[PDB]
């Protein structure tokens, strides 16, 4: 699965695209 946005990330977890990967999964604003 790709992370959600109520989900996290890490280094091998990833955020579904569209989301950021980070501490946690944060929607691309930039």
């Amino acid at each position: 699965y790709c992370q959600k946005w109520m989900w996290t990330c890490d280094s091998e977890r990833k955020c579904c695209k569209g989301m950021v990967c980070r501490l946690w999964c944060k929607k691309k604003l930039w």
